[PDB]
């Protein structure tokens, strides 16, 4: 029953809730509350759905609920360690990874998304993602990725796998793909049936979800936990000085 917790984050209507169901299988109502969804694979996989952010005209301090949630899991874990009675196995409800959905605009990162990602990246591992990447043509995807990569660097946003931490060669493959071009679907024939052809979501030539999935739960899954435990949680623990 080894545990791994992922949280999806972004504005509403970006296919965030759809990708959650897509990930597990490997109309949905507008998400109004933070909801934790858990199924078993042996791994206990938890995907955390969240209300949209940046939906309002004014969005100051609108990152606080998600920020509260992330910090609440660190706090539960810390209090477990301080407990004198605890515990054969401390339950890990901490957010290990965080998929941040980026609107497939074509231009550049929005100050809104930059502001949010820059805050999240300090307390959790961020993996940027192009929402509804089927929107983009092949040439648009490449150009937009360049702008996102340039913007991430120029705004000092640490995405997983973080640079400061053979392994370097392996990690570049992950970094060259950020932001991941993902497509959501829960129908199978599994793809998204459009007017002109069906998009095969787990087909590497159609989108990049297949890569992200294997990179998140198979090859990097332990390292994401390790960074969560040794960097983010340890930094939280220190702050309680
Ligand atoms: N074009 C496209 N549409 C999608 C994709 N994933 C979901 N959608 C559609 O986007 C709409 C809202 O999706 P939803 O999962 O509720 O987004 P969320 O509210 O941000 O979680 C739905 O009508 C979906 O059918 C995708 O990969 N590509
Ligand atoms: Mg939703």
């Amino acid at each position: 029953g080894f545990e791994f917790n992922i949280m999806v984050v972004g504005q509403s209507g970006l296919g965030k809730s759809t990708l959650i169901n897509t990930l597990f299988k490997s109309r949905i109502p507008k998400t109004i509350e933070i909801k934790s969804i858990t199924h078993d694979i042996r791994m206990k996989l938890t995907v955390i759905d969240t209300p949209g952010f940046g939906d309002h005209i004014n969005n100051e301090n609108c990152w606080q609920p998600i920020m509260k949630f992330i910090n609440d899991q660190y706090e539960k874990y810390l209090q477990e360690e301080v407990n004198i009675n605890r515990k054969k196995r401390i339950p890990d409800t901490r957010v290990h990874c965080c998929l941040y959905f980026i609107p497939a605009t074509g231009h550049s990162l929005r100050p809104l998304d930059i502001e949010f990602m820059k805050r999240l990246s300090k307390v959790v591992n961020i993996v940027p993602v192009i929402a509804k990447a089927d929107t983009l043509t092949l040439e648009e995807r490449v150009h937009f990725k360049q702008r996102i990569t340039a913007d991430l660097l120029s705004n000092g946003i640490d995405v997983y796998p973080q640079k400061e931490f053979e392994d370097r060669l392996v990690n570049e493959k992950f970094r060259e793909m950020i932001p991941f071009a993902v497509v959501g679907s829960d129908h199978e024939y599994l793809g998204r049936k459009t007017k002109w052809g069906t998009i095969e979501v787990e087909n590497t030539t159609h989108c990049e979800f297949a890569y992200l999935r294997d990179l998140l739960i198979r090859t990097h899954m332990q390292n994401i936990k390790d960074i969560t435990s040794s960097i983010h949680f340890e930094a939280y623990r220190v702050k309680r000085l």
